[PDB]
């Protein structure tokens, strides 16, 4: 189906990439699904999670605290679907491994498999940024795992340029 995502470069048949702030993209597009770079406790302190939560005026955190009180922590490589608040219909909170916690990078493929439960997503690169993994490797795993239509937002221009110029 035609959609309103604009300005993306096509990497493969189903993976698209743009130098953009995921918060601003979400506000403009109002996608069905925005992906959060979550941790197992849904503590949205920094990185993408801190930015998305701030954009919701902390409503994402309040909802998340209730989710954890009822259900307990997620698994590394796991996910849950919560409200998208003012950003999207839904937020898919996905836990990539955090290398700075010693977590196993093979779980990155499991993390990306959650995307296949949604026909279209706006997402960051999983395990990138403060999660400590190599973003070039994360993009490779994304391409090789996700089969649904994923629109990747990369805020850092220098990183965006490197991801494009090194893509196989």
């Amino acid at each position: 189906m035609v959609n309103s995502f604009s300005g993306y470069l096509k990497l493969t048949d189903n993976v698209y990439i743009k130098n953009a702030d995921i918060v601003e993209e979400a506000k403009k597009v109002k996608p069905t699904v925005v992906v959060n770079a979550a941790n197992v406790y849904l503590k949205h302190g920094g990185g993408v999670a801190g930015a998305l939560n701030k954009a919701t005026n902390n409503a994402m955190q309040v909802e998340s605290d209730d989710y954890i009180a009822t259900n307990g922590p997620l698994k590394v490589g796991g996910s849950c679907v919560l409200s998208g608040h003012n950003l999207a219909k839904h937020c898919l909170h996905v836990v990539g491994p955090n290398v700075n916690k010693g977590e196993d990078i093979q779980l990155l493929k499991s993390a990306y498999e959650n995307f296949n439960q949604h026909e279209v997503l706006l997402a960051p690169l999983l395990s990138a940024g403060i999660f400590g993994a190599d973003p070039i490797h994360s993009l490779r795993v994304c391409v090789d795992t996700v089969r649904t239509n994923v629109y990747l937002a990369v805020f850092d221009k220098n990183l965006y340029d490197k991801l494009v110029s090194s893509f196989l």
